[PDB]
This record gives structure tokens, C-alpha cells and sequence, in this order.
């Protein structure tokens, strides 16, 4: 009836680029300007955005960043608070491809809320580290070994050890206009980062590159001296490098048919009013495999016990910052599509007394109705971690935060396997056990060769201690 095989063959190959950096770096601005350069923002829509920007703080706002800072609360505050996911598909990209651009907040409060988890949730092929090269800003942004830029590097430099894939880091030396493309300054900043990346974080030349730019003026983003690229610069533009990365990503082995279906619930809303049969609208990021309408699924909550059996009523494209068609129904969802998935669930019990609570970070899988997918609910969690630079050792009984997929939970360090050591130390590779502190909470873990289960351990103050993976066995 339906050719599952054919749908996968006509599915464009996606590349995901994740933008990272401190607040005020210019991530939202640059990324808004990029979208404009790719003709994803109409002239009419643009003029409306300048008007909005006129009514806001002229110290914080411009017409490009308001494209990404599109919530009422972010516009009044003047900085990003929520991660944005934009999928681009047009004739400026390689054929049969999509470019996913992800914005993340830099302000430390919302960085700790969303950004670290975005790295683990969306599993980007490319990191884009945006840096403010304006005078005094750069010097202020590297205070000690735990500055916010190094905290980013303490994660992305060490994820997915043993490779099978290689890292791709683009460092955007931004706001070059505010320094009139000071050659010796840009070279200095580049020299400094190059050393740290190589000596402290073990990056190799092929894995990264520097690109000077101005996200506001659009200098060197794509294709009498302002909005100019100086004569001495002979490197590539930002988008040219993005293009190549998407293109080289084309030659990637696609194992979708083999993969089991796994999806992460990014957002959930129960249609009102509630009834004997209820309909839940889920925003789902597909982690692996595929899902088609009419199939039976299982929703597993972070609330330790709850599990819901339901049927996929319909699926739609998720609402995006760019204009898309959310009216039409989709037959098939594929890794890494983000879809609206309407789930039909029949209440076993009285529907008024007991109402289900489906939260972000919960997973959805195909129903194991009565090769079956192994699913674990863990309170005591074994972790295969590796440390590097550590200011202070981490003793047993320490309280930590465990980042996994879209969730972060307080845990207690309860055991260090294979040794009588009483603490985690610098530059080690350990097997460790942590315990969920929160009552009636359990971490959902899928044991499969097609799921990474990367994690990050931080202190309560959100200082990265180690990177690792859930050890299921
Ligand atoms: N002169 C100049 N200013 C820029 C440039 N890019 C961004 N800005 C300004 O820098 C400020 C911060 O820009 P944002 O786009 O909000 O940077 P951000 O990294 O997204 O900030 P967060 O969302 O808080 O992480 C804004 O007031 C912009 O007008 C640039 O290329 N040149
Ligand atoms: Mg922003
Ligand atoms: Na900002």
C-alpha cells in the first residue's frame, strides 16, 4: 500500500549546524542575516521586522536578530532565551539536501537550561562557535579555566571519543567591523584559540577552521571601506564552508531501515477539554528509525512508572520561524525530522481523576504489543566517563548534574568502579555510578547500537567535570 522504501530514497540528506557562544556574541544577528542572504526572508517581511526593532531597545535590537528572537519575552528582554531550530531547503544548497541551523542562548542562566542539552539532543555534525572580537570584549571573555567559552569546549571537544566520525568546528571571529578588520588583532585572537584547541582540547587542524565576519553587516557570510572584506584575507566565506560540509555529508551511510523507531518529545499539549479518549499533540524529534501515521506507539514518561499506549492519528510539519506548510499531513517521519504528531490515547481509568503528564525529554517508540527494543528506566546509573583538566577532584557523595539527551538531573556520586579511589581525578577514564536524587524520577535509556546515550557531568554550579556515555551493560 505504502512504499516505505521509496520515501526514504526521496528524503533529502540533512546537516545540522549548532551555533554556540557567550551572550552578545552575535549568534542571533548573524544567523538572521544568513537566512536573509539565502532568500528565506521576503523584502516585505523584512520591513516589518525593522519596525518591530525600532520599538525595542536600540542598544540590543536589530532587524536580523528579531527573526530568531521572535517571542514577546525575548524581544522585551533583548536576548535569546529559547533554542531555535530552522530547517532550510532551497536551490542555494546542494541538491537533495537540507541545512538545519540551530540558535542557542548565551546568557548563562538560559545557557545552562537549554544549550548543553541542545548539543546532546540534536547531535549536530557541525559546531559554530561565535566570538565577539570587539575591543575589551574578547579580553573579558576568558576569565580563568572555567570561562563560558571553555565550558563549551569541555563538552564538544570530547563527545564521541574513538571517532567513526570526525568533528567539524567553525570558529566565527565576529563583529570584525567594530575593529575595522584589525589584522594583528584577528591574528592574535585566532592564534590564541588555535593553541588552546590543539594543546588543551586536542583538536586537529582538519577538524576546525577560523572565519572572520560581521553578522550585522553580513561581511564574509556569503559570496570606501565598510562592509568590505580586506585585501589580505584570502580565506573562504562562512556559507561556502557550510555548503561544502553539506555536500561532503551526502556520502553518508543511511541505515534507517535497520534502525528502531525512537523519538524525543520536544513539546506536549493535551487537546481540551479532556475526555474518555484524548488527543495529545506532540512535537517530536526523531532520533532513529521511522514512524508512519496509523501506527501504535508507546510514550514513556520521566515519572518513573507511567507508560501510554496510543495510535498516531496524524502527522504535520512542525511550525518553524520560516514560513512552512503545516496544513498538509505527512505519511512518514524520518531521522532527524521534527514533526507534530497527534496521538490518540484511550483512557483505562476515570479520565477526570487521573490525567497523564507528558513532559519534554520523554521518549516515544513503536508499541511492543502483545528483536524487541530494549528500554531501561534507571535510578542507579552506570557511566563510562573520561575526565581531562580538573581544578579540584570530585569526591564520593558529591552532588552533580547529569545531562542526557534533553534532560538534566541532580545525581549523587555513589561509586567509582575498578578502584578503591575516593575521588574522580584529572585525565582519567573511569566507570562510575551515579544515583538520581529526585524521588519518583527515572532516566529513560534505550539500549541499542543505534543510540549514542552521550552524557555530560557537571557540578551544581554547572562546571563541566566529565563527558561520557550511559553504560547499559
Ligand atoms: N557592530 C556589530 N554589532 C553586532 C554584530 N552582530 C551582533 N551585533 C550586536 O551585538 C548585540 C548582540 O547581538 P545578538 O544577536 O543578540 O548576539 P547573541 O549571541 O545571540 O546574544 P545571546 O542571544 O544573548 O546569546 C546586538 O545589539 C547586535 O546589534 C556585528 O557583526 N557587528
Ligand atoms: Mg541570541
Ligand atoms: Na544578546
Amino acid at each position: 500500500s505504502i512504499d516505505i522504501h521509496s520515501f526514504i530514497a526521496t528524503h533529502p540528506l540533512n546537516l545540522t549546524c549548532l551555533f554556540l557562544g557567550d551572550t552578545n556574541a552575535g549568534k542571533s544577528t548573524l544567523l538572521g542575516h544568513l537566512l536573509y542572504d539565502l532568500n528565506e526572508i521576503s523584502m516585505s517581511s523584512m520591513r516589518e521586522l525593522q519596525k518591530k526593532s525600532s520599538n525595542l531597545d536600540p542598544s540590543s535590537s536589530n532587524s536580523f536578530k528579531v527573526i530568531l528572537d521572535n517571542t514577546k519575552t525575548e524581544r522585551e528582554n533583548g536576548f535569546s532565551m529559547f533554542k531555535k531550530v530552522i530547517q532550510v531547503e532551497n536551490d542555494l544548497l546542494p541538491p537533495s539536501s537540507t541545512l538545519t541551523l540551530i540558535d542557542t542562548p548565551g546568557s548563562i542562566k538560559y545557557f545552562n537550561k537549554e544549550t548543553l542539552n541542545s548539543i546532546l539532543t540534536f547531535d549536530p555534525e557541525v559546531y559554530v562557535l561565535v566570538i565577539d572580537c570587539n575591543y575589551d570584549s574578547w579580553e573579558k571573555s576568558l576569565d580563568g579555566p572555567n570561562n563560558q567559552i571553555y565550558e563549551i569546549l569541555k563538552v564538544i571537544s570530547y563527545l564521541n571519543k574513538n571517532s567513526a566520525c570526525k568533528k567539524h568546528l567553525i570558529i566565527l571571529l565576529n563583529k570584525a567591523d567594530l575593529i575595522s578588520w584589525d589584522k594583528h588583532r584577528l591574528e592574535m585572537i585566532q592564534s590564541e584559540l588555535n593553541y588552546v584547541l590543539k594543546e588543551n582540547f586536542q583538536w586537529t587542524d582538519a577538524e576546525f577552521q577560523f572565519i572572520p565576519c560581521s553578522g550585522l553587516l553580513g561581511s564574509n557570510l556569503n559570496k570606501d571601506s565598510i562592509n568590505y572584506v580586506p585585501e589580505w584575507y584570502e580565506g573562504p566565506t562562512f556559507f561556502s564552508q557550510l555548503y561544502l560540509l553539506v555536500e561532503h555529508n551526502m556520502n553518508k551511510i543511511e541505515t534507517t531501515l535497520e534502525e528502531p523507531f525512537v523519538g524525543t518529545i520536544l513539546q506536549s499539549s493535551v487537546l481540551q477539554p479532556i475526555a474518555e479518549i484524548n488527543y495529545v499533540s506532540l512535537k517530536v524529534l526523531i532520533n532513529s528509525g521511522y514512524i508512519q501515521s496509523g501506527q501504535t506507539i508507546e510514550i514513556h514518561t520521566q515519572y518513573e512508572d507511567f507508560h501510554y499506549y496510543g495510535i498516531v492519528s496524524r502527522m504535520k510539519n512542525s511550525k518553524q520561524i520560516l514560513e512552512t506548510n503545516t496544513k498538509n499531513n505527512i505519511s512518514v517521519g524520518l531521522n532527524p525530522d521534527i514533526l507534530e504528531v497527534l496521538v490518540k490515547i484511550h483512557n483505562t481509568e476515570d479520565f477526570t481523576k487521573k490525567q497523564f503528564h507528558i513532559r519534554k525529554g520523554d521518549i516515544i517508540i513503536h508499541s511492543r504489543k502483545t528483536n524487541t527494543l530494549k528500554l531501561l528506566a534507571l535510578r542507579l546509573i552506570k557511566l563510562s566517563i573520561q575526565t581531562h583538566a580538573l581544578s579540584d577532584p570530585v569526591d564520593l557523595g558529591s552532588e552533580l548534574l547529569l545531562y542526557h539527551n534533553l534532560t538534566h538531573n541532580a545525581v549523587k556520586l555513589v561509586k567509582i568502579l575498578g578502584t578503591n579511589d575516593i575521588s574522580i581525578n584529572p585525565n582519567q577514564s573511569l566507570i562510575v555510578e551515579v544515583e538520581i536524587i529526585e524521588p519518583d524520577f527515572a532516566l529513560n535509556v534505550i539500549d541499542s547500537k543505534y543510540i549514542t546515550n552521550n552524557i555530560v557531568l557537571t557540578s551544581i554550579d554547572h562546571k563541566v567535570i566529565a563527558v561520557g556515555r550511559i553504560a547499559c551493560q
